[PDB]
């Protein structure tokens, strides 16, 4: 059981039927707009799901007059996220890819973006929750790591949080496009070389941006000063009350040497050393 890169399907289509369950759009309620994605609007609804229970569903949209290379691209995550089964990844409900308005299903996560989210509740959560966030997150990235699938976009803005604070990563895709520079490794901007080791780099900085509670890594500093600056060895400082434990593996995250940086069965030992003890963050 490993991650089957779609895009080696001809026929794209044939992956979402095999990756992502057809669902009737009459078992499909929504409620209200919770946001806007490249292909249309995010709603918050309901599924059933015959089984029981009406299930609370996050519902994204492909706007009506999508081209053809909008329904292939936009279904492309249904084929890669229903690939996925971890408490820490976001779940599939299912798909809606014909004689309906196309739909992806996922699991309602109460809380939204976790960078949207600590803005909203700055300095609301203790160092041992913090800890956590990043542990689910962790063991999420150990687990899509252990399948072979590379992320290439984590960020706080593609973590989602339910009501547990349980973080799940979200937004599958697999500086080429929309994946900004400040949260991708060295090597990725300058080589393309995307790996898991690469994307450890970017969980550094969502480390960064959870300690933060939902600041903009590097402020207002252009593309091009991030550049210059990771490339002369400047790696970002501590925000407020972050133990020097946890911003050291933000450093060790940030290695340019990419095999010098941990990997994210390193990274969930580290964290749960430090939920179940000072660690000591500082020792």
């Amino acid at each position: 059981k490993t991650y089957i890169d779609p895009e080696t399907y001809e026929d794209p289509n044939r992956a979402v039927h095999q990756f992502a369950k057809e669902l009737d759009a009459s078992c499909i309620k929504i409620e209200r707009v919770i946001g806007a994605g490249e292909f249309g609007e995010v709603c918050s609804g309901r599924l059933k799901l015959p089984e029981k229970r009406d299930v609370a569903v996050a519902i994204k949209t492909l706007k009506v007059g999508y081209t053809e290379k909008q329904r292939r691209d936009f279904l492309c995550e249904a084929s890669i996220m229903g690939q996925f089964d971890h408490p820490n990844v976001v779940h599939l409900e299912g798909v809606v890819t014909r004689g309906k308005p196309v739909m992806i299903v996922i699991e309602f996560m109460e809380n939204g973006a976790l960078d949207a989210f600590l803005r909203k509740h700055d300095g609301q959560f203790t160092v041992i929750q913090l800890v956590g966030m990043l542990r689910g997150i962790a063991a999420g990235m150990r687990y899509l790591a252990d399948m072979g699938y590379v992320h290439r976009d984590l960020a706080a803005r593609n973590i989602l949080v339910n009501s547990n604070l349980v973080c799940k990563v979200s937004d599958f895709g697999l500086t080429g496009g929309k994946i900004p520079v400040r949260w991708t490794a060295p090597e990725a901007i300058q080589y393309r070389k995307f790996t898991s080791a690469s994307d450890v780099w970017s969980y550094g900085i969502v480390m960064w941006e959870v300690m933060s509670y939902g600041e903009r890594p590097y402020w207002d500093m252009s593309n091009q000063d991030v550049i210059k600056a990771i490339e002369e060895g400047y790696r970002l400082p501590a925000p407020m009350d972050c133990p020097a434990g946890l911003h050291q593996l933000m450093l060790d995250c940030w290695q340019k040497e990419r095999a010098e940086r941990p990997k994210f069965e390193q990274i969930v030992g580290i964290l749960d050393k430090m939920i179940r003890n000072p660690n000591s963050a500082h020792h």
